[PDB]
């Protein structure tokens, strides 16, 4: 290339190829993503350009924004390995509780930060949670939805994950508010305490119906406007919720209280990252080592 050496091709994210790469000057190693598609808007470009001066402990840097060649490249401080890949390691046995809390409540910290400066994820997911072996988890991808507005795939072929995506956005609506990270961030964390995704759906209505079915049909009285959603249909079937203490077992009723308040069906009530940061759940967090064998 020019001042990058690829060294291994980490995947392909939801925009492009990505590679683990190394600044043949500088010696430091990145991952680099090629981001897919002839033109390349402008306004993308500029608002990229800002999400290079969000800087927190717990968001992945954004060291630059190249176009060139008519093409996207962004270059992002690298980590060795991401949630998903973490957890499927620890299936066995389980992330201990204290590591689940330390990085729920580093995440958390992540998006206060985010929301904060008016930036939004809108598709977090395990596989977008990057780890190291500090202790620490960092967010990865804020702002990129915004700066393309809709997702729809990937670029080529790849299924996307509607696991973690907040019931507004399956019935319609057409402005993300910053609730939609914590629901993310709800059916993580549930996740991690279950070995388990918590609405698994393989397409949209699936995912929207397997929210009802655990946590209620939404009705006017819990979700204020929810029948007059882009989406809503009345013959949607109407579900009774089921208790959190099935939901979530054997989460105590600390964890369950903070859950219940991330998974809220209406954007307005659910907790803001700032609230949930100060929740009785969190009294006596730590900061533990994981067991990462890169
Ligand atoms: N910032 C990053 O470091 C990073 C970025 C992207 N991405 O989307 O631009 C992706 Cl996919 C993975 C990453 N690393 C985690 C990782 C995963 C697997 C291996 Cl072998 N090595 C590293």
């Amino acid at each position: 290339m020019e001042n990058f050496q690829k060294v291994e091709k980490i995947g392909e994210g939801t925009y492009g190829v990505v590679y683990k790469a190394r600044n043949k000057l500088t010696g430091e190693v990145v991952a680099l993503k090629k981001i897919r598609t002839e033109g390349v808007p402008s306004t993308a470009i500029r608002e990229i350009s800002l999400l290079k001066e969000l800087n927190h402990p717990n968001i992945v840097k954004l060291l630059d924004v190249i176009h060139t060649e008519n093409k996207l490249y962004l270059v992002f401080e690298f980590l060795h390995q991401d949630l998903k890949k973490f957890m499927d390691a620890s299936a066995l046995t389980g992330i201990p509780l204290p590591l689940i809390k330390s990085y729920l409540f580093q995440l958390l910290q992540g998006l206060a930060f985010c929301h904060s400066h008016r930036v939004l994820h809108r598709d977090l997911k395990p596989q977008n949670l990057l780890i190291n072996t500090e202790g620490a988890i960092k967010l990865a991808d804020f702002g990129l939805a915004r700066a393309f507005g809709v997702p729809v795939r990937t670029y080529t072929h790849e299924v996307v994950t509607l696991w973690y995506r907040a019931p507004e956005i399956l019935l319609g609506c057409k402005y993300y508010s910053t609730a939609v990270d914590i629901w993310s961030l709800g059916c993580i964390f549930a996740e991690m305490v279950t070995r388990r995704a918590l609405f698994p759906g393989d397409s949209e209505i699936d995912q929207l119906f397997r929210i009802f079915r655990t946590l209620g049909t939404p009705d006017e009285v819990v979700w204020p406007g929810v029948t007059s959603m882009p989406d809503y249909k009345p013959s949607f079937p109407k579900w009774a919720r089921q208790d959190f203490s099935k939901v979530v077992p054997p989460l105590d009723e600390d964890g369950r209280s903070l859950l219940s308040q991330m998974l809220h069906y209406d954007p307005n009530k659910r907790i803001s990252a700032k609230a949930a940061l100060a929740h009785p759940f969190f009294q006596d967090v730590t900061k533990p080592v994981p067991h990462l064998r890169l």
